[PDB]
């Protein structure tokens, strides 16, 4: 059905090394510790290790590179692919940043060959905005037209 490619491994290669800031090979509780908080946290060393807890299936208190890709490249997200959101998306996003603003939905109506008033856009998309509010992106397409 689908054909993996080595582009998503070279991505949790990347995520890999940008954690490990201390040339180790491994995640440990003080480097991932860094991690988070040169992102947008502020926990603690206790918190953390039970953060490392889940992703530890041996009990060193440590994660490996076998750890790291085999939990991240399973899930890690959800991005559903149909025949029908995929052409959806590429008539919405015709500027580049890949989401759909009220104003981009006002252009594609009056090209269709239709005639809705800023009113009509507006609503619309705020009848499918549930998460994004202000802008929509993938999912909400998803989950706003297939709905029983
Ligand atoms: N979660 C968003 C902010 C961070 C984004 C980059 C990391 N993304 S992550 O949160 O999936 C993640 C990466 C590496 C180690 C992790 C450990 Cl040891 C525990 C929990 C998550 C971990
Ligand atoms: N290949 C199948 C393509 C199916 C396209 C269905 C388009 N359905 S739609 O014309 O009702 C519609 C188009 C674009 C954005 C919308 C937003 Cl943000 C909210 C509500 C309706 C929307
Ligand atoms: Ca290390
Ligand atoms: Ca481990
Ligand atoms: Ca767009
Ligand atoms: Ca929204």
């Amino acid at each position: 059905a689908d054909q993996l490619t080595e582009e998503q491994i070279a991505e949790f290669k990347e995520a890999f090394s940008l954690f490990d800031k201390d040339g180790d090979g491994t995640i440990t509780t003080k480097e991932l510790g860094t991690v988070m908080r040169s992102l947008g946290q502020n926990p603690t060393e206790a918190e953390l290790q039970d953060m490392i807890n889940e992703v530890d299936a041996d009990g060193n208190g440590t994660i490996d590179f076998p750890e790291f890709l085999t939990m991240m490249a399973r899930k890690m997200k959800d991005t559903d692919s149909e025949e029908e959101i995929r052409e959806a998306f590429r008539v919405f996003d015709k500027d580049g940043n890949g989401y759909i603003s009220a104003a981009e939905l006002r252009h594609v109506m009056t090209n269709l060959g239709e005639k809705l008033t800023d009113e009509e856009v507006d609503e619309m998309i705020r009848e499918a905005d549930i998460d994004g509010d202000g802008q929509v992106n993938y999912e909400e397409f998803v989950q706003m037209m297939t709905a029983k």
